[PDB]
Parts: structure tokens; C-alpha cells; sequence
């Protein structure tokens, strides 16, 4: 076993970083910015409102918010109330908002001002807080210390395939991710780090937790700095961010000289091409990151920098504490060079998908290789290659 923090919750391991690092920038939205302690008491505030709302373990929240500070604020209340957070896309249409709204049965519904009307449109009948109405100033700062278990539910992230299903996420993923960060990226307090990916996308748990959960900054980005690449570049450069987790396609746009500040570019999420590798790993640390959201990330893969062309990308190697399965059709595994189903065990294997026992059962399997264990099976094809790198080949 890598060492993680084993016994601690996602919030837990924010306030160790909050007691760290109380006046360190822990945020920031164009002019806006909030400290460590800042954040932390906000989000203990909203906690304690939360909690005379019912909120308990296991507990599904909804949040219906344009990305921003009080985006975060929102998340971390959540679970530091001992609940966990399902982010509703606002820009979806609102037959699918109203199919999670009522598929995952949350009744509470975070928001803010600018979108309590479309909560209204889609008819949602449950309790809604509109955190810019809430007047939380006088509520007492100071940490909760709820009840909490690594195996909780920390966050819910819909996808869809058929009817959109919800993924279920426990604590312990996170907490294990907090070590590979520290251990893999070597992230500190001293990083700062954009958020690029829509909430309703797991990469953007992966981004918000590498700057939460090690006292660095998290810099969110506006949709016109996202839409505007030159924009964009000047901002990550202004800003000397060190780390940013992209799509390979949106990678495509940007120039490494017009970037002058990074020392990790990660893409994720899509295939990367050896043409765009070759372009960045000699200039920065480039990383191909992979995973289905039923783990949030299986695998990473760091380019050699070494002024040689590569011919191919690998997905590369289990992170810490999970185990990767290349295995046949009947769950046999599979010598170098052999393509089959990529599955995974180990920490950050989701519970299942909500209310969908069948599913979860066809899906995370009991693991032949370890009793008493689940393993995931994701649809990919992959094969070993001789140097104990992952080859991704598209989809069984
Ligand atoms: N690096 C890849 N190369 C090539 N195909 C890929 C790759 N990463 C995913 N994929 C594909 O995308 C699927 C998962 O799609 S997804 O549920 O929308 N999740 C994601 O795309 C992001 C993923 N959860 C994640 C989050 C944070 C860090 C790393 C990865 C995988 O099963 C693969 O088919």
C-alpha cells in the first residue's frame, strides 16, 4: 500500500491545508480572491445551514451554479455537512436537468440568483437555497466535525452512454488522490492551478482537489478567458500558473512560447496524438492522464524529455493504489503485446450507479483476481506494452 491520508474525509484533509496555510490564496475568479481561513469559515457557515436542512450522510445535494468562488463554497459545505454534491449542468437541456434532479431524488437544491429561475422552469419541488440571498455572516466559523467514514459518499457525477446514470464516489478516491498529487506532481502551497473543466465533468474534481487539498491556489477560469485562446494564454502567463489540465483538442490552439509560466501540462479525457506530445514534453512536463469517471483516473503516462521524437502515446501506469486487469472476454489475464478489456481495482472505485443495482453488478464485478474486492469493467481495449506501460486502443 502507498501511503494516503487512509482514515480521512475530503474535507478533513481541506482544513489540515486551512490550519497550514490560513493566508494563502486559496481561489480565485477574476477580481475576486479568498484566502485559506476565508474559504474554510464560508464554507463552515454554509455547512451549519446545511445541516439544519437535513443534510446527512449519504445525503445528495444538488448544486445548479454558474462556476465561481461560491461554486466552491457550495461544494465544501456540502461535505463538510456530511453529504455529498451533485453538480447539475445549467446549460443542459432542462428534460435532462429534470431527469437528475428527479433521478437522483435530491432534496435540496443549491443555487444562486442568476439561475433560481431556470430551478423554477424545470419545476423542481424541493428545498432551494439561494446561497446570494442567504445572510450566513453571523453563523459560527469555526470546523463541524461531523461524523465522517472514507467509504461516504462524497460526489455524484451523471453521464450518459442510454438515460443518464449517477456514478457514486465515496471519500477514500480522493483522499488516495491527494497523495498521488504530493507524491507524482510534487503539487505545494507554492502552485496555482486553473480550473478549466465544466463541474459537471469529473476532470474538474481532479483539478478543484490538486490545489485544495495541498494549499495551493486555484484560479477558475472565465468562459471568456476559455473561449478566447490568446486570452487564455496571456492569462495562465499573467497569472504564472504551474499546472493546467486541458482536452487534447483544445491543446491543439495553444503555443508553448506564449505560455510562460507552466511546469505541468496534463490533457485528459481524449486520445493525445505523438505530433502534439512531441510539440510540449520537451518544453514542460507533459502528462496523459486516464480514466472512466467510475474511478475519476486510472492511469497516467509522463512524456520522456529527452530531445527524442515519440512515435506513439501511452496511457502509461496504475497511480497508486489501483491495479489495472488487461483481460479476455471470460476475465483472463492477458501477457504483453495482447489487446483486451481494461479493468481496474483498487481505492477509487466508485460504489455503483445510483438506484441501478443490476447495472452496478454487471458493471463492477466481483474481482477474480482478489476476494472480497470489486473490479471495474470499463469497455475499453487496451494491451500491455514490454516496458509495463498501457497501450489505449478505443473501445472493446
Ligand atoms: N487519456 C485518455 N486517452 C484516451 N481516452 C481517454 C483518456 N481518458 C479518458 N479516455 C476515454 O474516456 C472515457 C471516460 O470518459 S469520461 O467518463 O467522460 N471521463 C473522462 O473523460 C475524464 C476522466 N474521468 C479523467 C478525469 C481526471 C483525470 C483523468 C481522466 C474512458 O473510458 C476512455 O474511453
Amino acid at each position: 500500500l502507498v501511503p494516503y491520508a487512509q482514515g480521512k474525509s475530503i474535507h478533513q484533509l481541506f482544513e489540515e491545508q486551512a490550519e497550514a496555510f490560513p493566508d494563502r490564496v486559496a481561489i480565485v475568479f477574476e477580481n475576486r480572491r479568498l484566502s485559506y481561513q476565508e474559504l474554510n469559515r464560508k464554507a463552515n457557515q454554509l455547512a451549519r445551514a446545511l445541516l439544519e436542512k437535513g443534510v446527512q450522510t449519504d445525503s445528495i445535494v444538488g448544486v445548479m451554479m454558474e462556476k465561481s468562488i461560491e461554486n466552491v463554497i457550495a461544494i465544501l459545505a456540502v461535505l463538510k455537512a456530511g453529504g455529498a454534491y451533485v453538480p447539475i449542468d445549467i446549460e443542459y437541456p432542462r428534460d435532462r436537468i429534470q431527469y437528475i434532479l428527479q433521478d437522483s431524488q435530491t432534496k435540496i437544491v443549491l443555487t444562486q440568483k442568476s439561475v433560481s429561475q431556470l430551478v423554477h422552469d424545470v419545476g423542481y419541488s424541493g428545498e432551494v437555497v439561494v446561497l446570494d440571498e442567504e445572510q450566513l455572516d453571523a453563523r459560527e466559523t469555526a470546523n463541524l466535525h461531523q461524523p465522517s467514514k472514507p467509504t461516504d459518499l462524497a460526489y455524484v457525477i451523471y453521464t450518459s452512454g442510454g438515460k443518464p446514470k449517477g456514478t457514486m464516489l465515496e471519500h477514500k478516491g480522493i483522499a488516495n488522490l491527494q497523495s498521488f498529487f504530493q507524491n507524482s506532481f510534487g503539487v505545494t502551497e507554492q502552485d496555482r492551478i486553473g480550473l478549466f473543466a465544466s463541474m459537471s465533468f469529473d476532470v474538474s474534481v481532479w483539478e478543484m482537489f490538486m490545489a485544495l487539498l495541498s494549499g495551493a491556489s486555484l484560479y477558475i477560469l472565465s468562459k471568456q478567458t476559455i473561449h478566447d485562446f490568446a486570452a487564455f494564454e496571456h492569462y495562465l502567463s499573467e497569472n504564472e500558473l504551474t499546472i493546467i489540465t486541458l482536452p487534447p483538442t483544445y491543446l491543439t490552439h495553444l503555443t508553448p512560447e506564449r505560455i510562460t509560466s507552466l511546469r505541468i501540462m496534463i490533457t485528459a479525457g481524449s486520445a493525445s496524438s505523438a505530433p502534439l506530445v512531441n510539440k510540449w514534453k520537451d518544453k514542460l512536463r507533459y502528462i496523459n492522464a486516464y480514466g472512466p469517471t467510475e474511478c475519476l483516473v486510472a492511469t497516467i503516462w509522463e512524456a520522456p524529455s529527452n530531445q527524442l521524437s515519440v512515435q506513439s502515446v501511452p496511457i502509461g501506469k496504475p497511480i497508486q493504489n489501483t491495479h489495472i486487469y488487461i483481460v479476455n472476454e471470460d476475465l483472463q489475464l492477458l501477457p504483453t503485446g495482447s489487446e483486451g478489456e481494461l479493468c481496474i481495482g483498487g481505492v477509487g472505485l466508485a460504489r455503483g450507479y445510483w438506484n441501478r443495482p443490476d447495472l452496478t453488478a454487471e458493471k463492477f464485478v466481483d474481482n477474480p483476481f482478489v476476494p472480497g474486492e470489486k473490479m471495474y469493467r470499463t469497455g475499453d481495449l487496451a494491451k500491455w506494452l514490454t516496458d509495463g506501460t498501457i497501450e489505449f486502443l478505443g473501445r472493446i
